[PDB]
RNA sequence: UUUUUU
RNA sequence: UUUUUU
RNA sequence: UUUUUU
């Protein structure tokens, strides 16, 4: 096999190539300490290579009371040593500014300086856990960008206010409050890899934070690969005895398409259990899978997709897409139709069942022509926005 | 056989036939030492045979924290010896400046002067992560040429800015800073090499400069290598049983040519999960791959290869290609249209089914008639730009 | 078998007729004295029996960052002994000029007044990797001539401009300064062999120079054997089966040619992974491998591959093989005509694929006119140059 | 060339300028046979 | 003596 | 020498 | 680069 030359270093198997080591506090005042930290990041103040170690330091709070030793026994922690990423206990015995944690060493002068300009108010009501959920509340939609991000957002705190869960002060409502969280958990990865380990993987107990952090890492799900949903909902059909492919999905560029697709899905599914987050993560394999690699195959799978589900007519894709989705959508519109119709017959049923179910199935489809309509109407808005 | 006197000297075994050795230096300020390293590149002074040395410091400071021993242990440096390159650690007691690193010896004298003649600032805000990710923003199109690739750069600066991951600073935004980079990378093996292996390689735990590097590196896989990519793909079919050569590739030359593009793709191969990046690399057989040996097979690949895909179209080819290339680009356009029409009797469809079918194939084909004749109106644009 | 008496003296086994030994330095300034050799060759002076010592010193310098003790240990040392070529290691304490390493003897005082004579620069700039990639521009097209070696030189030179790799000194691109170099090339065994062995046998690790040197050497495979490339690829028809002898080939003179023409094969082949480059390094039995040995071969073979493809109807012959030259060519293009449409139905293929590859095939054939006849007339230029 | 123009006229009439549908023809199955053959060649551009 | 393109 | 999109 | 709803 000369084929195999295309895939030569895609599925590459696990080393290490980096080392990696956030130094984590063993002190007294662990709630002190991570108020300070929730301060400084509500100050706007850039964390120049200590964001790891505070944010890993609120995780802790979070998480095991303050507790490091339990973290470095975590299988959070299992699992990022193994990638090149480790962390130190280190004790502090008086801890009366935030500076005290931080070493002396080259440009941690420079933040130190900056830290000690900040001057703190003592014995912050706002606890690591609501800090952390707010933080959970970007997590979908943080690959589509900054104000799609903010919106949800926005949406969720109203959601999660009106089940009386949780308060989030007033000025972390604001909008630059929230560019800088953005920034912060793009920016970063251990915070965002802790949020999603807490949110998979915490069976029972939540509180309201952990409630909030689930439910976001739920919703996070597939954020950023919706090409991965398309193609095997809809393209790669599931049947009782094997896997049919979509009848839009013939042509012969399509058949290649279709093959790199599953090889970069070999790719993802390494990542077990953790590919759901790969594009929020930046896992590896997770640039093989994008629109441009498989343009045919985006905007067929997603066409189908739409002839579907009213709310997946919001996507919105690139110039070139645009034309070939809508003709996939008549194309499988057409054929559900048909489809639709046909089996009808198939199944065992009485002249008026059938006719009963015919009239159900045609105010099904006016439904979707509603909902579809809207959902075209209200992206249309969005863009309107944009101009 | 006589026939192997073609191919002696071809795919020869592996063999040293080189000794350099690259200082590495284990020293304290390491932050501040790269911050010097970035400076020193920023200011345009070309590095004579210390640019090696300092990139790879960049390289150990952004993956290893700034330990070159780990650096020594790592598998980049493994794969690197047994190629002739080695390093040496030498612990540095003091370095004021950026001139105690470099040795005392012939032709480092004439560096000397200049790099104390150049006044740094201290506390750098510019992190060796940042240099990393930036230089390889310039890999993808690297051997296309300076323009190419400083016109992907500024528009993968753009991706990344509204991903929000990023923030290079607007002095390095600059043509002129842009032009030293590409020189530094063009010229510089280990640095491309270690981007290249931290790309690959590392499997989770991006931060934003390895999420950057990692995605440059996907992006610049068979760069260079378009020949490989065309022919593999479509002139090389891949069917369940076994290989079919293409319609297009019967004529007695082009057999020839095919029998020594398979040898030539042994030879690519050898180098396993680094053969994509072959041109890039300018690894051992990748002028043994090249238009030129391959006249014919070249030209009825790429054009065979653009009857797929409208943006293919872009490709340009010397003055002796085209020809053949728009010839096999109507053969194929018309033998696809054939194959088009000809395969969907032979699925069991209804009158119903195949009718829609043949609308979303029409309908295809339109779309791509209008995205293929769009990139040849801009290619013909880049040309007039070119005139 | 009396017949062997023709073959006695041309396939001889491997036995050590000669004695050199190329003295070796093991200085401290390497670089410095590497920049005084190449000033030396810049100035004009010939180099007697200094050459080899002065070259193989630029060429361990460029390899081995200048330990000659590395290079004894090489598998090029390993090789050239063995052949009767030996190297000592000299160690010389001070070196303030390049006539230290020259030693007393007769006709070395003739040498050394003249070096002596030159006023050298101190810290040139020009590295031993530049000179010898220069070097190895050079040696595609060397054993053609002096101005066709020029040719080439200035359009590789552009060549690896446009690529960014590398800047020779715009002195070097004199006229003059090439005449010297191609002397200096042409005479010298060891730099050859040093330059196919560096570009043959680095499997990785290249630098802008190696790249140069092992494209240039890629590029001089079969330089001065394109009658082993026409024979073995058009002449001796290689099938799954067996090997065919061509049509043109039947007549009893090109029988006793062909079985001649194999002994020279089994001949050159005896230099393994060397064979390609042996009119260039000047090998054992290359003169066994000559046209006016083959006459009728040799006219017929190039006439067959012209037929092929349109670069080599450019070939120039003697007056006595060219009338005989285009009469195969005449008639392997109608036996190829008469091929081409007579396996087109021993394919399983309808009518419309069928006549889809017709027109395909008589688009090629003009092309293919067009671009011999182009060729030609571009021979015609180069001859009305000569005139 | 008047007949190769004149049954390149006729081919246009017939079969709207297809030649091969012409050599598949009845009337060119009848001329050969009597030592009248057509041979197809593809022109790529013809101005004049 | 080699003659092309790479 | 490479030439597209990613 | 991602683009929906959750």
């Amino acid at each position: 096999e000369l084929h195999g030359i295309l895939s030569l270093g895609l599925n590459v198997d696990h080393t290490i190539v980096r080392k990696k080591s956030i130094p984590l506090f063993e002190i007294g005042n662990s709630d002190q300490v991570c108020n300070w930290i929730i301060q400084i990041i509500e100050a706007g103040v850039d964390l120049q290579e200590v964001a790891d170690s505070f944010l890993t330091m609120l995780c802790v709070n979070h998480a095991y009371q303050g507790d490091p030793n339990l973290f470095l026994e975590s299988p959070a922690a299992h699992y990022l040593k193994g990638h090149g990423i480790h962390f130190e206990i280190q004790h502090r015995d008086n801890v009366d500014h935030i500076t005290d944690l931080l070493g002396v060493g080259s440009r941690d002068k420079s933040l130190r300086k900056t830290l000690s300009a900040l001057e703190f108010e003592p014995g912050g009501t706002t606890t690591a856990g609501m800090f952390l959920s707010f933080a959970s509340l970007f997590l979908p939609k943080l690959v589509v960008g900054e104000r799609a991000c903010l919106e949800k957002v926005q949406r969720q705190i109203q959601i999660h206010a009106e089940q009386g869960l949780i308060q989030y002060p007033t000025q972390w409502q604001s909008v630059g409050h929230m560019m800088v969280v953005f920034r912060l958990i793009r920016v970063n990865f251990v915070l965002k890899f802790l949020l999603v380990h807490q949110g998979m993987h915490m069976m029972a107990g939540h509180d309201a934070n952990d409630a909030i952090i689930a439910n976001s890492i739920s919703q996070t799900r597939f954020s950023g690969l919706l090409i991965v949903k398309t193609v095997l909902e809809h393209i790669l059909q599931k049947t009782e005895a094997g896997v049919q492919l979509h009848p839009l999905a013939r042509t012969s560029k399509v058949k290649g398409e279709l093959l790199a697709f599953k090889s970069a899905l070999e790719a993802l599914a390494s990542h077990r259990e953790y590919a759901p987050f790969a594009r929020l993560l930046n896992l590896s394999g997770v640039n093989n899978l994008e629109h441009g690699l498989y343009p045919q195959l985006s905007a067929i799978a997603l066409g189908v997709a739409t002839a579907h589900g009213s709310t997946l007519a919001g996507v919105n894709v690139s110039e070139q897409y645009q034309q070939l989705r809508e003709a996939a959508t008549e194309a499988e519109k057409q054929l559900q139709q048909h489809s639709e119709m046909r089996e009808l017959e198939t199944l065992g049923l009485d002249e008026q069942e059938r006719k009963i179910l015919a009239t159900f199935h045609s105010r099904k489809n006016e439904i979707n022509i509603q909902q579809t309509s809207s959902i075209l109407a209200i992206r249309k808005e969005r863009l309107r926005k944009l101009t």
